[PDB]
């Protein structure tokens, strides 16, 4: 028979910047705070062993 | 946790400046006043220390 593999799909890598407060344009100021963003997006991993 | 800090605020600076007597162009006499103005307005103080 054909070989039989486990579709597999990697985790999302994410990463955190932390903010300084600032002042914006319209003089509100903005305590320190977090973004987040993903850097590299999860993906199939093929497979190392067919069989 | 991010850190917190709290916003401050300045204090405006005033400047008053003394009138001495005067006559305009309609001819009535004007006695001795003030009249004040703000040269540094308030504005928010950035932290010197976010922890």
């Amino acid at each position: 028979n054909p070989g039989t593999v486990h579709p597999q799909r990697s985790r999302d890598q994410i990463a955190t910047v932390w903010i300084a407060p600032w002042v914006d344009s319209d003089n509100a100021f903005h305590q320190p705070g977090r973004v987040s963003f993903v850097v590299s997006p999860a993906d199939w991993v093929l497979p190392a062993r067919v069989n």
